[PDB]
């Protein structure tokens, strides 16, 4: 009789087994026709079983060969591709958090800057930077030892601009229009009032009318801008309006 | 039971049962093999999520995977104040 090991992973090897008979000659064949001999060992191992296959055993004792005994080596059902987040972009200074929603014996993540993890939920990259941009990949090893398809997420990193330079009109009389302005070329120029009022324009200038009781103030003003992106600039040094 | 902490407060987890070993997993790679895992001292937004546990008994058997969800709240930015001077 002949026996195999249990179902095998696609790239693994299977030890075939039979009964010990004193002074018997064993012959294992790859085909029913018994023309292609693989091994003469009692318990041979057959590498790379990538498909269901059969082996045939013939045993000769006392010069009298047996009929062939077939065995079938089964292959373990291939595990599913892991579930990863959709491609995303973070701003420099924000975090990059990755996760796998599936269950596994083990996880294996790889990526930019040597990112490596064996967890379902890898340590979060806290100060994400430009060097962290790139492809983060994953593979899953199931309960049965089989290794799933390599899947991935691309993580982009945005950058904010340098802080802008501000000027103002210095000493302003009550009837003098207040003009705050910058040297920066930018989008979303957000001017921040001493009262905590955040006002947004599209040009490097804010005109404050003398009758505007919430913006026509005096004190320290700052500016935050964006350039063709959603990342704010470093805030400008506050400037004093008189 | 499921709970929420405020950013800057701590997240303390514990198992009330006895085991040969404990196995905790969670957000940010939280990993522990203790009945009482190290407390996350500066808890932050990244620590929010599902913390799970499994128990291996004296006999080698591995119990059901159970869990707690820990939420994290955030405080607002400091306000700007004015007054009437003199």
């Amino acid at each position: 009789t002949a026996f195999n090991n249990g179902p095998v992973c696609r790239g693994d090897a299977v030890q075939l087994n039979t009964t010990t008979i004193n002074n018997a000659l064993y012959e294992w064949y790859s085909d029913a026709a018994l023309t292609n001999l693989i091994s003469t060992q009692q318990n041979p191992t057959v590498a790379n079983i990538t498909t269901d296959s059969t082996f045939y055993l013939v045993v000769t004792v006392n010069g009298c060969p047996s009929s062939a005994v077939a065995t079938t080596v089964t292959l373990h059902p291939t595990p599913a591709t892991p579930n990863i987040p959709a491609n995303f972009v973070v701003c420099e200074g924000e975090t990059i958090a990755l996760s796998t929603s599936t269950v596994a014996s083990s996880y294996n993540w790889t990526g930019p800057n040597g990112f490596t993890s064996n967890l379902q939920n890898p340590a979060v990259i806290q100060p994400a930077t430009t060097a962290d941009a790139g492809s983060y990949t994953l593979f899953i090893v199931d309960a049965n030892g089989c290794q799933s398809a390599d899947t991935s997420v691309v993580v982009g990193v945005n950058r904010g601009p340098a802080a802008p330079v501000l000027t103002n009109n210095s000493a302003i009389c009550d009837g003098d229009t207040l003009l705050l302005s910058t040297t920066a070329s930018a989008d979303t120029f957000r001017w921040i009032s001493p009262n905590g009022i955040d006002t947004i324009t599209t040009v490097n200038s804010l005109m404050i009318v003398p009758t505007n009781g919430t913006y026509y103030q005096s004190g320290d003003w700052t500016l935050i801008t964006q350039v063709a992106n959603n990342c704010p600039s470093e805030p400008s040094a506050p400037s004093s309006v008189v």
